[PDB]
């Protein structure tokens, strides 16, 4: 028996609607977690400044989740990239929301890195992960996407859209992709391994 010597996050109130309230299509993560940022920024509940868009990738675009709610069971869904929503709360605990986890949302920093992603170490190495984390007020100030990689050579689309126009900014129609790639050349925000992203935000 041992005491973890503060209780702050005991008491965490989460900083989205309750998952079901959410704005939310199938395989637009991106789109969601931008959502997310706009309904926090519209609230009086908390700053953009503590919250941070994630995206998850690797150069070979496979990177290995868990606990998602596409493959319930132990096994992993091997996305191109997958986006999700940090929050790191006032008193230093940090927590991801992702729509599509099937663990709690939101969900402590420790436990999604531990269930959702898992360990790197026996992993064959060019299926790691990589992290590009954004914070949210330049994730909501720079982010557009006109949709095009989610429309197949005759313009079908490969799931249905969101019911809500494309996101644009005055800059851009379209840099989906400076998100998704890992290179710090391109884009905004960092780049971080996952024992870079863990060393940051973790406990
Ligand atoms: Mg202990």
């Amino acid at each position: 028996q041992g005491m973890e010597g503060g209780p702050a996050a005991v008491h965490y109130q989460p900083a989205s609607p309750p998952r079901d309230a959410c704005v939310y299509s199938s395989c637009y993560s991106e789109e969601n977690v931008w959502k997310l940022c706009e309904y926090i920024k519209n609230h009086d509940q908390y700053p953009l400044e503590e919250c941070y868009a994630v995206f998850i990738s690797n150069e070979r675009k496979m990177i290995p989740i868990w606990k998602q709610q596409a493959r319930p069971g132990d096994g992993p869904v091997i996305w191109d990239y997958h986006v999700v929503l940090l929050h790191v709360s006032s008193g230093g605990q940090s927590f991801i929301y992702d729509l599509d986890t099937v663990l709690p949302f939101p969900c402590l920093f420790d436990t999604y890195v531990e269930d959702a992603i898992k360990s790197d170490d026996d992993i064959h190495p060019q299926f790691r992960r990589k992290f590009r984390v954004i914070c949210a007020d330049s994730y909501l100030k720079n982010f557009a996407s006109d949709r095009s990689h989610m429309k197949d050579s005759s313009g079908n689309w490969r799931e249905p859209p969101p019911p809500y126009p494309c996101i644009e900014t005055g800059d851009s129609k379209m840099n989906l992709n400076d998100f998704i790639s890992m290179d710090p050349k391109v884009g905004w925000g960092a780049v971080y391994t996952l024992s870079e992203f863990t060393h940051r935000f973790g406990s």
